[PDB]
């Protein structure tokens, strides 16, 4: 795998989550972007993957498992099997990246995102190579009990716009956030 991407939505104390759920209140258009972002492939006979530890997959509700239109991999080093709903399970990320060159997937594989928790986030941004970071910049504190690192500007250079991204503030149910871009090589 020549390139991967994360995907996270931060608050400005930089929580991620809380007590299983997000810190804020649900923001319809920004899960839109992150169904959007995520799903979408244009390489007829392929789905995207999407890569998560096993809070984050128990924290997405029930009846939007697993997520559609894109093959859903649990990481646990405890599991058994993928829990029920999800397509694949690994030991690690290593692990991970190396299954989708593996017979099953092959040739089913597009892109892959990493959607959370902060563990495997910390890893993926670690990982050799090409990385781009899609962070929504929520505009105020929540509490959180859960955390995103400031990203490094040594490593990621944060792009000043990307095709297909609003670069404007956005707003909704009373909230301010924006997208942004980072990108290492
Ligand atoms: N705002 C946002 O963009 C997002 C928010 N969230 C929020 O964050 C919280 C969940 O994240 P967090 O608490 O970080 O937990 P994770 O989703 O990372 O789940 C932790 C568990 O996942 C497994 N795991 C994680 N990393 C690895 C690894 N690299 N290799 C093998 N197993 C791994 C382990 O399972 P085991 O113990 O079975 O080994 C571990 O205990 C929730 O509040 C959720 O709502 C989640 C994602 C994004
Ligand atoms: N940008 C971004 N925003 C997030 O809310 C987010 N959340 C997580 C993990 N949490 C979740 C929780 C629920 C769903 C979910 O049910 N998504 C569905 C419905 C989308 C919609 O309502 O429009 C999906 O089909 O993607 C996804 C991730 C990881 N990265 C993120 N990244
Ligand atoms: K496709």
């Amino acid at each position: 795998v020549g390139s991967l991407n994360c995907i996270v939505a931060v608050s400005q104390n930089m929580g991620i989550g809380k007590n299983g759920d997000l810190p804020w209140p649900p923001l319809r258009n920004e899960f839109r972007y992150f169904q959007r972002m995520t799903t979408t492939s244009s390489v007829e006979g392929k789905q995207n993957l999407v890569i998560m530890g096993k809070k984050t997959w128990f924290s997405i509700p029930e009846k939007n498992r697993p997520l559609k239109g894109r093959i859903n991999l649990v990481l646990s080093r405890e599991l058994k099997e993928p829990p029920q709903g999800a397509h694949f399970l690994s030991r690690s990320l290593d692990d991970a990246l190396k299954l989708t060159e593996q017979p099953e997937l092959a040739n089913k594989v597009d892109m892959v995102w990493i959607v959370g928790g902060s563990s495997v986030y910390k890893e993926a941004m670690n990982h050799p190579g090409h990385l781009k970071l899609f962070v929504t910049r929520i505009m105020q504190d929540f509490e959180s009990d859960t955390f995103f690192p400031e990203i490094d500007l040594e490593k990621y250079k944060l792009l000043p716009e990307y095709p297909g991204v609003l670069s404007d503030v956005q707003e909704e149910k009373g909230i301010k956030y924006k997208f942004e871009v980072y990108e290492k090589n």
